[PDB]
């Protein structure tokens, strides 16, 4: 019963909120990855500051949800944010493995919503999750695909030597 | 029979037609949304000039149809322009509800036109309705909403020192 | 058993892992203000973006007790983030007073964990509190005092030209 | 008996005198690390240079406590500066390890002073070492310790390749 309300199908808004806990929820396990690499017995700085930045690229995609309900008259609904699934993440190979599936897991979700947004026929929606978030989850997966590849190229996990060479020249 | 023309549907250009009327008919209800606020016995000039700033605005959504229509190898076919359905808009409140109910038959033409481009399996006119014109419209109707929630905080239409208030912060 | 670990009892380790929560809630609840006054049936969008700037500074202050948690050689334990105790926000007077109460609830558990630090006789921890988080809150409680009297004096809940004229002078 | 002091213990007044010796025996201890890592049979620059400007920290440590000393009316006295513990040290990982456990017996006699202080009821001075060295000291151990993790992932002592990459990548 918004006075912007038009074309917008209860199913897309109830979508919308959960994509944005989604990425939430990813924001938070980057947090974690942040953290771990930190840590004194991992000291990986550049590891961790590349898990720092998606960490705040993830929490600036769950506001511009917010704001794009707020655009088309749905209203915000927040649940509880997940811890992530892990406490601790082995190494960066082990960590860039696991941002490659919750990289996956986001994109999956973008184009299920993508996916209703289509059978409501809502294209305001599907030019947003085409011009906002699917190039971009593209690029991630990418990206993380690359250095997974030189991951095991640089002999991770036993190899110590690679994993420092990674740190120092693939995240400076 | 265009040198030009490929995949464009005799309905979609028709209609293309349709929708450069349609946003000279919006320029045109703005154009007296500006002349009535200039009125000496109205007198709300920051308002004024935001319609005159929409009027601006439809007049080049109606050029940017007469390009299309021509790259694609459509022929321009005008009609007259309709006068608006009043001569006198009563007051901020009243002018913006006639805005938001026309910024929302501008934007169901507009997505009536997208369906009708998806129906003929035209992306090129889809592409170009999400990028140049069903955005623009989002934001619009949303920040026309935003003014009239304003509106009504601020006692309208009895209220007149909410009026003036209005004009001085809002529109500024 | 931290290489680095000295002077730092399990039970501070402990209880920064809970205040990093705390933080963490904090910067939620502020993101849920943020929606509700960016509503097209709220529109107070200088209140919204007080609230989205709150909501990053919890933020920051949540990413900062993660790295004291490592310089120290505790180790990061995260929980899930709890939703806001509230879906919408009544109106800038509500949302004021949940803020004020959000803030002292805060500073209670930083107090209440320099108790701790001063027990265990960790003025490192104690510094920490004092240079980095005690002042802040008390300027963030004299801030949000000083706004709810305010809003009191522009009548509020009742006033809606007390609450437009707040917006645009108190938080433009 | 000075005509400044005030609320200044007898045996706070000595504890800054240690303190001071201890800063300077840090201090040397660095110098001699520095020398040896410029030895041509060892050959490590920039692990010689990060010593070298610790030592300089260290000297100004000791300086500051001298100033501190004649701001309370306490009097400096001076004792022997011990050698180094060892003449040499090994490779860059040994070397490392002395300097943490040094890092970290200069905090526990920073600490000692703190609860000393605290125990005469002398906020200047706690303040002084909360606000000058206690900080300092645990980002200095947290960084040797980070050192440390990368020389043991790098495969020191044994692997001399390692070595010269944290060499030419970690303190460059
Ligand atoms: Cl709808
Ligand atoms: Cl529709
Ligand atoms: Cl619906
Ligand atoms: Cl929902
Ligand atoms: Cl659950
Ligand atoms: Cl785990
Ligand atoms: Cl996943
Ligand atoms: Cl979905
Ligand atoms: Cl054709
Ligand atoms: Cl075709
Ligand atoms: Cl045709
Ligand atoms: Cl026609
Ligand atoms: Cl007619
Ligand atoms: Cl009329
Ligand atoms: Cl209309
Ligand atoms: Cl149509
Ligand atoms: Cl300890
Ligand atoms: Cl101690
Ligand atoms: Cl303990
Ligand atoms: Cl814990
Ligand atoms: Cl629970
Ligand atoms: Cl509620
Ligand atoms: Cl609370
Ligand atoms: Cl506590
Ligand atoms: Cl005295
Ligand atoms: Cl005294
Ligand atoms: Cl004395
Ligand atoms: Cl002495
Ligand atoms: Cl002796
Ligand atoms: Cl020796
Ligand atoms: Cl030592
Ligand atoms: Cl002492
Ligand atoms: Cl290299
Ligand atoms: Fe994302
Ligand atoms: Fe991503
Ligand atoms: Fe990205
Ligand atoms: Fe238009
Ligand atoms: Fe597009
Ligand atoms: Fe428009
Ligand atoms: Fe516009
Ligand atoms: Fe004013
Ligand atoms: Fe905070
Ligand atoms: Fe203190
Ligand atoms: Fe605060
Ligand atoms: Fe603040
Ligand atoms: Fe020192
Ligand atoms: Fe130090
Ligand atoms: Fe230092
Ligand atoms: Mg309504
Ligand atoms: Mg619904
Ligand atoms: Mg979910
Ligand atoms: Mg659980
Ligand atoms: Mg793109
Ligand atoms: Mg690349
Ligand atoms: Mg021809
Ligand atoms: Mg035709
Ligand atoms: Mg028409
Ligand atoms: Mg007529
Ligand atoms: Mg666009
Ligand atoms: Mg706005
Ligand atoms: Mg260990
Ligand atoms: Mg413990
Ligand atoms: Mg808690
Ligand atoms: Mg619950
Ligand atoms: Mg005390
Ligand atoms: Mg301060
Ligand atoms: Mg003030
Ligand atoms: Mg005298
Ligand atoms: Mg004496
Ligand atoms: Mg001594
Ligand atoms: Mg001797
Ligand atoms: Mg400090
Ligand atoms: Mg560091």
């Amino acid at each position: 019963v918004s006075q912007v309300r038009q074309n917008y199908h209860s199913d897309c808004e109830a979508a919308v909120n959960r994509m944005l806990n989604l990425e939430l929820y990813a924001s938070y396990t980057y947090s974690s990855m942040y953290a771990f690499f930190d840590r004194d017995d991992v000291a990986l700085h550049n590891v961790a500051e590349f898990f720092k930045e998606n960490s705040h690229e993830e929490r600036e995609h769950a506001e511009k949800f917010m704001k794009y309900q707020n655009k088309r008259g749905g209203r915000v609904v927040l649940q509880d944010i997940k811890k992530p699934e892990r406490d601790e993440w082995g190494n960066t190979l082990e960590a860039m493995q696991a941002a490659l599936q919750l990289e996956k897991t986001v994109n999956q979700a973008l184009l299920d919503l993508h996916k209703l947004a289509t059978d409501k026929v809502d294209p305001h929606l599907c030019d947003f999750l085409e011009s906002e978030y699917l190039e971009e989850q593209v690029k991630d997966i990418k990206r993380i695909g690359d250095f997974i590849t030189n991951l095991k190229r640089l002999g991770l996990p036993e190899n110590g030597m690679g994993e420092y060479l990674f740190d120092k020249h693939s995240v400076k």
